[PDB]
């Protein structure tokens, strides 16, 4: 029995959740789902992250409040989850009573820590609007070349790269108006003053190897203080005594990790788990899943943060790679940039997830989603392998036998070669080498497969006196499938429920043990149909219109 709190990165609030994004909260839902079938306290938590000055200048744009943006965008992201059956135990928000309170108590106690500093620095401002102006909010003519209508510190013409204050006749991308250099007071917190300590939490083995590697290189630079506040106007948490200062989004985002958590205990009325899991002296465990991209927040700001503070630091931390499709960055153009809403008007959530994990491991390298290879895989793996093991020997069962499955198995050995194999592809979930568990399970089903061509009950159907064989031989290919679908049962949620359904019994990872003897099992449309790649056309085209 262990405590365990998941999370995945908190998705920005001002885009629509894409397939990039599914695989990271895929990646967590299958582990968190097999965590559950083993019994223990599980926790899974997420949220959107509401806060930065991109999303409080869109919602002025669209000419609403940023609350109303993100409410909209909020039920928007949590129905599409809610589409692809990712089982967070509580979806919050970074603009939150908790996370406020949590943010004001942890800079607090930095700040009373002394990790806190003071600094005034010098930022192009845009008189007109009254802002100052983040590098992407600056457009003007390269420096260089010379090419006008640029943006941020580069030029999408010759690549030079600058800082804005470089670029030819500036312009603020807020109001047009000409930027100019102005002084403000920020708040720094003193991440150097952890170096030490981080250095050692990447030293213990426990951080993937590619991480480990990636950190070195961060120590090597150089860690520096980091600037976490940022002048009005800003849609974010007002600094306790410094009027017109908000702590910079970032600052607040991974916090919002514990706002999320508080808000799942108070709304439970639970007041004393969230001390247990966030206490420095905490027995249970915590995990992010998160994206190569984000590392450096989460490896290096958060555990400072929270040893400053006096909390628990993580136990871990899941990256993964990015998604690719046709081993190509998601394009609009050509159709592959596509959101998860879209997604599910095509394909239904198991087979995107089957897929995933059929080529997820435990390193951070790329995903690719190549389209013909996915039509294939779905049709030669979920239809054909494994649910061919039913669909091949149901009928005979409900039509021949009224449903009921043999007193006895047919092949005792075959059977204890099935479960034996639960010890080797539990810890390939546990381990996150979900390519691993797929590969090792798809191996069983192909013997499963080889036992019932070997039996071929096609043709015992058709040979006098042999009933007693024909039960006992689709019996046995059935109680095959029971365990195979039970190790896929983190995979597959959807085939999983009509798999239970059919099977008249819900599926644990104990229940193996006990194979359906003298069992009613009920007659059922198709558990999964085939897919082609008209269907793939269609998504594609879709895709290019949308955007
Ligand atoms: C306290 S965590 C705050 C995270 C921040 N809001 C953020 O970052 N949001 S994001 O929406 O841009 O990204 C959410 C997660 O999606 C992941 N991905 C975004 N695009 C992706 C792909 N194309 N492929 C794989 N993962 C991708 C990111 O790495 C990130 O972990
Ligand atoms: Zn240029």
């Amino acid at each position: 029995a262990k405590k365990i709190l998941v999370t995945c990165a908190l998705p920005y609030a001002n885009g629509s959740i894409h397939l990039g994004h599914m695989l990271e909260h895929i990646q967590a839902d299958v582990w968190v789902r097999y965590q559950r079938m083993r019994g223990h306290e599980v926790n899974f938590i997420c949220a959107d992250d509401a806060h930065g000055t991109p999303i409080m200048l869109k919602a002025q744009q669209l000419g609403i409040t940023p609350e109303q943006m993100i409410g909209e965008m909020s039920q928007e992201h949590q129905t599409d989850f809610a589409g692809f059956n990712i089982s967070y135990d509580n979806y919050h928000s970074t603009h939150s009573e908790e996370n406020r309170q949590l943010s004001e108590l942890i800079y607090s106690r930095l700040k009373e820590n002394g990790f806190i500093k003071n600094r005034t620095i010098s930022q192009l401002y845009d008189p007109e609007k009254g802002m100052f102006l983040p590098d992407r909010f600056v457009k003007g003519t390269c420096p260089k070349c010379k090419s006008p209508d640029q943006y941020g510190d580069n030029c999408e013409v010759c690549g030079a790269t600058y800082s804005p204050t470089e670029l030819i006749e500036p312009k603020s991308v807020v109001s047009g108006a000409t930027p100019v250099m102005r002084d403000s007071e920020h708040f720094f917190f003193d991440l150097p003053s952890f170096s030490e300590m981080l250095q050692a939490w990447t030293r213990s083995g426990a951080l993937q190897e590619q991480v480990a590697n990636k950190m070195q290189e961060w120590f090597e630079s150089g860690l520096q203080q980091w600037d976490i506040s940022r002048d009005a106007p800003y849609f974010g948490f007002e600094i306790p005594n410094a009027p017109g200062k908000y702590f910079y989004v970032w600052l607040d985002a991974p916090i919002g990790y514990m706002g999320s958590f508080k808000n799942l205990c108070d709304k439970r009325g639970d007041s004393v788990s969230f001390d247990e899991y966030w206490k420095k002296d905490s027995t249970a465990e915590l995990y992010h899943f998160i994206g190569k991209d984000i590392v450096y927040f989460h490896s290096l700001f958060w555990p400072a943060m929270l040893e400053g503070s006096n909390f628990r630091k993580p136990s871990n931390l899941f990256v993964h790679g990015y998604v690719t499709v046709n081993g190509a960055k998601m394009s609009k153009s050509r159709g592959t940039f596509i959101k998860a809403s879209t997604w599910l008007n095509h394909f239904d959530a198991d087979s995107l997830r089957y897929y995933y994990t059929a080529k997820l491991s435990s390193r951070i390298d790329d995903i690719d989603l190549n389209l013909e290879d996915f039509v294939q895989r779905v049709n030669a793996d979920i239809v054909n392998k494994v649910v061919n093991l039913a669909s091949r020997n149901a009928g005979f069962i409900n039509k021949r036998f009224d449903g009921v499955l043999a007193s006895e198995l047919a092949d005792p050995q075959l059977y204890k070669t099935f479960t034996d194999a639960a010890e080797v592809i539990g810890e390939a979930w546990e381990s996150r080498e979900f390519g691993k568990a797929v590969r090792e399970i798809m191996a069983l089903a192909d013997l499963a497969n080889r036992y019932v061509d070997e039996q071929a009950p096609w043709v015992v159907a058709k040979q006098e006196g042999r009933d007693a064989d024909l039960q006992a031989i689709c019996s046995m290919g059935i109680n095959l499938f029971r365990v195979l679908m039970t190790y896929l049962k983190p995979v597959l949620p959807k085939l999983t429920e009509r798999a239970e359904a059919f099977l008249n019994t819900e599926l644990t990872w104990d229940g193996i043990q006990q194979p359906l003897l003298g069992h009613k099992v009920n007659p059922f449309k198709a558990l999964y149909n085939r897919i082609d790649m008209r269907q793939v056309e269609a998504l594609v085209e879709a895709s290019k219109e949308e955007v």
